[PDB]
């Protein structure tokens, strides 16, 4: 019973020379561009802002040069594409791990907003990035994944136990109430803060607004406050019936998916999806990049 089931083992992904942010992934987003084609950007430099969500910043995952600003019907921002070059970056304050749970909420927000990592959060429902002036009594951490062919979160978190817990400690200070780690039964490194809860699930077989953030973005939150640098590493499941060796591969936020799957694939006509067949983007043309909230890439036969 495989049908493209990934080996839950991490290895290096194929080389990535360009990345993008995808404008249509952010509910209600109406962009104001802060770069144009030809601009050089640092990692964590702002590429655009949302007119309908003032103060939220959408920042570059890499140092490089803006090579494409793709727009569709009614001029919607499809993608801002950055060709990797150099290692320039905006840096932020760093802290000892023992200080994180005691930081002030407003300083936490400012660092998350300024770095762009604030976009990791989405409200429930509406699925919008929270307003920067808002708070939540309930931050949910998704440390499980029910999508077919997803990466097992425990395997990823095991490489990054310190940063995962550090991220939970930051969230424990950010929430006005509790943090809820949604997980399968398998044990995980545990925050020591009393308002971080675990919610254990098993499956599948086969204002009062909560926020949600996935476990890889929690690792990124811990790295941001421990090191002062935006942490753009991703571990994604590369899987599907036409993937020769489905497995977990290291890549970067926003990675070119044409470059990521370069001869990982059996011959024939195939379709690349950022995310899963249940929740994904057809990764073609200006959309052929890893979506902000996607932790897997599915490649399937065409018919």
């Amino acid at each position: 019973p495989i049908a493209g089931t990934p080996s839950q083992v991490i290895s290096d992904g194929k080389a990535i020379k360009k990345v993008a942010l995808l404008g249509e992934e952010y509910v209600g987003m109406r962009p104001t561009m802060h770069v144009r084609v030809g601009d050089e950007v640092k990692k964590a430099q702002i590429l655009f802002e949302d007119k309908k969500n003032p103060g939220v910043k959408f920042t570059s995952p890499v140092s490089g040069k803006v090579v494409e600003i793709n727009r569709g019907a009614k001029r919607v921002l499809q993608s801002v594409v950055i060709e990797v070059a150099g290692d320039d970056q905006v840096t932020f304050d760093k802290f000892e791990a023992n200080q994180l749970a005691s930081l002030n909420r407003d300083a936490i927000k400012t660092q998350l907003v300024e770095s762009g990592l604030w976009t990791a959060f989405r409200t429930r429902p509406f699925s919008k990035v929270p307003a920067i002036d808002s708070t939540s009594e309930a931050i949910f951490v998704t440390a499980m994944d029910t999508n077919p062919l997803a990466a097992e979160p425990t395997v990823v978190i095991n490489e990054q136990s310190e940063a995962f817990v550090a991220g939970l400690d930051v969230l424990s200070a950010l929430t006005t109430g509790k943090v809820y780690v949604c997980k399968k039964g398998t044990s995980l490194p545990r925050s020591q803060q009393p308002n971080v809860e675990e919610h254990v699930f098993d499956g599948p077989h086969p204002d009062h607004v909560a926020w949600s953030i996935n476990y890889q973005d929690v690792i990124a939150v811990g790295q941001l406050f421990l090191t002062g640098e935006l942490y753009t590493q991703r571990v994604v499941s590369l899987a599907g019936p036409v993937v020769n060796k489905p497995r977990l591969v290291r890549t970067v936020m926003g990675a070119s998916l044409e470059q990521l799957v370069d001869s990982e694939i059996m011959p024939g006509e195939v379709r690349i999806i950022s995310g899963s067949v249940l929740s994904g983007t057809k990764a073609t043309g200006p959309h052929a990049y890893l979506g902000r909230y996607h932790l897997q890439v599915s490649v399937l036969r065409e018919g």
